[PDB]
């Protein structure tokens, strides 16, 4: 009841939502490395959210009475010229992901797989969120260009998002 | 005040500890597949457990104002002749870690660093620790070889470790 | 991310909501001068309602990147024939703001918007409860047809839904 | 509002939906005198539920301001050559109501009635729920193919899921 | 310890309680369509509680080391003249269902049966207050003749009786 | 009890105070779109209040017998040059309802109304406190003359202000 095309499709993503989450540890490392400790804990945080939707996938595969396959994770860059950039990357990175939704969601449609089609609604509402919150972040970060005292205020707002692993 | 082999060495460890959690959530999908849900649990907590290592690395390197370094995540294997078998791996596995940290407090007393040395002591207490515990398990195996009433028994023991994530 | 078909509609939809909460505002005042008070609440409490259909459709443009525009506000009617054609009225115009999304989803899935299409989901369910709770009303009215004692007993009834905000 | 074809069909997806609770309170009658009461009581829950979905139908007709009408319910099987049979012809069923599901949804989408795929959008998830749990428990009893001792303790966990009317 | 006869008749008042629930569903299909929410929830309460009524056979008959054979439920009528008709038609069947029971307990002391005979006697006073329970409500339908406005009254006094599976 | 003109004047008030609840709802719009989220919550805060104006009006007809009339609320504004800017744009607006209101009380006054005149002493001072309650914010607001850092803090200060209704 899962296409072998369906399958491929989904162990896909779930590769893909597994190498996200690797991504935004590689930017907790960046900021880290920058001193900018509650922007670290952010990307954290935002990493462990993408093992969950990882996990809705690999659920999802499960209860079609499928197979999950695991997959090489890309080594991610290793920096970004500013703090600004990274966020553009990880809005591009948010929209990539996005369309590879569509993508799943037009195939389930093309193959008349409801279940699929359904189990994906929830995707789609979700990376609307996704792409809101990295944009708000990515403007205040333009709006903050020559001032480092910005960039300090806002690396202390962003602190209130731990990540829920260590404790 | 880490010599660059010594960053090098703590990075590719940090990097094995992943591999060590995607090896492990790779076994959750073979587990879950032959539809033994204790055990896949089992390997879910296990991998955690192993993102968890990776932070504590992740932690001391910029404790030491190193810079972390993401690298490309193995394939892990798909499949596994049997539950023996892949707790065979995993206990393999764990051996190979604890030969890893090994390698690397030797690294450190030759250097003469006492920090990262002093850092080890947990890894290989730890070690130990999962070491025995896969041990318990395998063991336990072996004990039901031709016995599904056992296994199943197992099954639920296992059911009692789960992973935090989901909630 | 939204295209201009999308950002007009999606205004027009913002637009048609505020109309609604002055309509029902419009008939709180109808209600009241017909001494009705409860009805006259049950209408204010439907304002509010409206109002927050606003606030979902404002809040998704912003979501999308986009940018609100707010329009005039026709002037409501001022008077019904009575009671039940005041419902008569509101249910019309329920069936007609129903149509307005059933148009938007229309034009989403013209457009492949799946994010779009799938944020209006939510006032496709909202509406069928609109339209159902108008409409038991509109019954109890037509039941009551010759009858100031029931149209009394459901004043009464009607009262129990108050207005939030005058707190 | 509910063009007579689609109404007609969500009738009988209601009848579908009680022939469904009808058909395992049949299987519950077929478990007891089997004396394995947790069965017995898991398939007393599942009509239950099955009823619930019955109303879901009835709810959502008057909604739309239809008009329910009940046709009769066929006579269920009273045997199975087995429990594992037994699930299996549950699957068999289950599958079966998916497809008069998607079915339903086909039509919906075909006629442009937005409020009725919104509502049927439950049935897909539930559907994917209802097939994987059955499924589960299908799998225990081949894993359990010559042996009273599984069975037994099938029994035992099933028994956690009960009946709520006998309360 | 049941006679083939006896099996057959308890199995066959079964399948009457079935009908009865199915048929006050009807009803509460019938008084919904016509806006009586309160008459309607009545109806489905009744429903549920010859579930129930239905449960105590389907325990007797295991209990007496029997098997219940389940039999096909009938089309119930879609539509009544009115509310006292219904009532009527209510009334009628509860008496019809006491008829039953007594050729029962008949059955019952005729084969020196003292344990069924023991269990029906539940059914004897059930029954009691089942008739007098249809009789009140029909009672005050007549006192209500010509008025809508006691109608009014009448219904949310039932919506007082409250099914209880939905929760 | 009301004159003609009293009720004109009166109506028409109530219009202008609806209309700047849409002002304010404009120049929420306005911030939310440059990401400043603390002066659109303070801007849909003062929205509502604005409701609550002409509710107050609302209250008042209907006390001394008259009718309240609904009129076309027109387009305000969509943009302005700058936060400082539309903070002049809303002093000047709450200027001009002063002025209305003394308008108001002038014409109570010379008609010898005095229920009317009295009802108005409540807007005389809510207007001192509105006029007061901008110029803070707008001269706080010329004291940021090129400074965004300062901008940012008291877009968290205005950020305390939340709007009721979300909830
Ligand atoms: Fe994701
Ligand atoms: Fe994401
Ligand atoms: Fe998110
Ligand atoms: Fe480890
Ligand atoms: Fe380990
Ligand atoms: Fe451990
Ligand atoms: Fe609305
Ligand atoms: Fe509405
Ligand atoms: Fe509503
Ligand atoms: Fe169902
Ligand atoms: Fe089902
Ligand atoms: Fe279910
Ligand atoms: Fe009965
Ligand atoms: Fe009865
Ligand atoms: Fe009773
Ligand atoms: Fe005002
Ligand atoms: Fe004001
Ligand atoms: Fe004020």
């Amino acid at each position: 009841m899962l296409s072998e095309r369906m399958l491929k499709a989904l162990n896909d993503q779930l590769n893909r939502e597994l190498y996200s989450a690797y991504l935004y540890f590689a930017m907790a490392a960046y900021f880290e490395d920058l001193g900018l400790e509650g922007f670290a804990n952010w990307m954290k945080a935002q990493a462990e959210e993408e093992i969950g939707h990882a996990l809705r996938f690999y659920n999802y595969i499960y209860d079609r009475n499928g197979r999950v396959e695991l997959d090489e994770i890309p080594k991610p860059p290793k920096e970004w010229e500013s703090p600004l950039k990274a966020f553009e990357a990880a809005y591009e990175h948010e929209k990539f992901i996005s369309k590879s939704i569509y993508e799943l969601a037009a195939l389930a449609e093309e193959e008349k797989d409801y279940s699929t089609r359904a189990f994906l609604e929830w995707f789609i509402n979700e990376q609307v969120e996704e792409e809101a919150s990295v944009k708000k972040i990515l403007d205040k970060l333009k709006f903050a260009k020559d001032s480092p005292q910005i960039l300090f205020m806002l690396d202390k707002e962003l602190s209130a998002r731990a990540p829920k692993l260590p404790g």
